[PDB]
């Protein structure tokens, strides 16, 4: 199914994803689709953060569901 | 010289730079620094968007000053 993953400017790309997919899942597909390293990545749905071993069902994440995209800056 | 990068979450982090330093430069100090491919990289400064060519004394980018790292989501 497809999702949307969104930045705080606005800035909009489209995941295809199943709703079993764990938010690790979704950090790895972003990686692949965009070059941004997972552990770089903070995704945020329904105004919370999302936890890297949970699914999307598990968030009640469904098709056309947006997500949030923002940067952890962990290299720091 | 320090300057420090900011996101619109507020995350903050500290670069070392010289005046001298093309955008494209420092884009490439993040790519090493975070693993971010430079055309993610939209930086921005003083409400203006950095252009690569260009350097940080170019657009008066002085110590301690405060600029914004945005994702572009492009490729």
């Amino acid at each position: 199914m497809q999702i949307f993953v969104k930045t705080l400017t606005g800035r909009t790309i489209t995941l295809e994803v199943e709703p079993s997919d764990t938010i690790e899942n979704v950090k790895a597909k972003i990686q692949d689709k965009e070059g941004i390293p997972p552990d770089q990545q903070r995704l945020i749905f329904a105004g919370k953060q999302l936890e890297d071993g949970r699914t999307l069902s598990d968030y009640n994440i469904q098709k056309e569901s947006t997500l949030h995209l923002v940067l952890r800056l962990r290299g720091g």
